[PDB]
């Protein structure tokens, strides 16, 4: 419920911080394409916190 | 002493050849030059994002401003 809703709040703020460093960092890339990034990201955080702190090879469990 | 520095620039690399393939496969409109860009930018700051991921989104501050 509100516990569910607080959930989607940290994954919005990360994304939404998220953009910005793109924006800021990667010349040409458009707002949207880096919102839709970081979503996908932020929206699969542990998989990627997992990537970036020991090894790539976690990004493996990402489903699709 | 430099050969971890060796093995840590190729784990970098590793790295941001893994993101770049993620993305394409999952940002449809992303092109391969700007998926490129951002997951080496990313591989060059992974102990931030890594941060950043594993809890606070805020340490994502601590990535001085763009060269």
């Amino acid at each position: 419920d509100r516990k569910l809703a607080d959930a989607h709040d940290q994954m919005l703020e990360l994304a939404e911080l998220l953009t910005d460093v793109l924006i800021k960092n990667v010349p040409g890339l458009s707002e949207k394409h880096a919102e839709d990034a970081s979503i996908y990201m932020a929206k699969n955080r542990a998989v990627f916190a997992a990537a970036f702190k020991n090894n790539a090879t976690a990004l493996s469990e990402l489903s699709e």
